[PDB]
């Protein structure tokens, strides 16, 4: 996340880190045995994260899980990201409690300026590199339509939206992906792509996760 903010420990307590030996990539505990995130983070050798806040110290509030089973998106198309999404179940039940909690679907769509929560341990700087330890939020509004495809001519699906600032300085960035766009307390998006971090005119692209409800949810019943 580049110019965000400090979450505070444990205050997401949603976000999950995917660890294969160190953190790679976001997700979102959807239920006491599923993630939600990114397709394009898809391996094998997954073990969920949930509790975290420092990445790299044992704090006392971590579950660590291994995944049992990973399912991409029938349609996912990893040269347009097309249908970025994927679940992961967890080989045994997380422990819900106030600082591992999963978040709820939407019901419907959440609209361009309704303000969201996005979140995650990636790259904090636009030019050059700095990860952070402890978790990373950023306050940012979901764009219109219009001024997604404006800003990425050829590019934007029916499956995405834009969140961000047209001006530059907050987005989020490599490592953020797979995280949560959470918006009045419903999961609305998942960090999917860009071009660079925070430039002007190259606001972050999400995927779009009401789409997916029916899907999820059939998913979870058979799996
Ligand atoms: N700036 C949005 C965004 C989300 S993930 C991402 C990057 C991935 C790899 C390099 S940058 N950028
Ligand atoms: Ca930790």
């Amino acid at each position: 996340i580049v110019g965000g903010y400090t979450c505070g420990a444990n205050t997401v307590p949603y976000q999950v880190s995917l660890n294969s030996g160190y953190h790679f990539c976001g997700g979102s505990l959807i239920n006491s045995q599923w993630v939600v995130s990114a397709a394009h983070c898809y391996k094998s050798g997954i073990q969920v994260r949930l509790g975290e806040d420092n990445i790299n110290v044992v704090e006392g509030n971590e579950q660590f899980i291994s995944a049992s089973k990973s399912i991409v998106h029938p349609s996912y198309n990893s040269n347009t990201l097309n249908n970025d999404i994927m679940l992961i179940k967890l080989k045994s039940a997380a422990s819900l409690n106030s600082r591992v909690a999963s978040i709820s679907l939407p019901t419907s769509c959440a609209s361009a300026g309704t303000q969201c929560l996005i979140s995650g341990w990636g790259n904090t700087k636009s030019s050059g590199t700095s990860y952070p330890d402890v978790l990373k939020c950023l306050k940012a509004p979901i764009l219109s339509d219009s001024s997604c495809k404006s800003a990425y001519p050829g590019q934007i699906t029916s499956n995405m939206f834009c969140a961000g600032y047209l001006e530059g300085g907050k987005d989020s960035c490599q490592g953020d992906s797979g995280g949560p766009v959470v918006c009045s307390g419903k999961l609305q998006g998942i960090v999917s792509w860009g071009s660079g971090c925070a430039q002007k005119n190259k606001p972050g692209v999400y995927t779009k996760v009401c789409n997916y409800v029916s899907w999820i949810k059939q998913t979870i019943a058979s799996n």
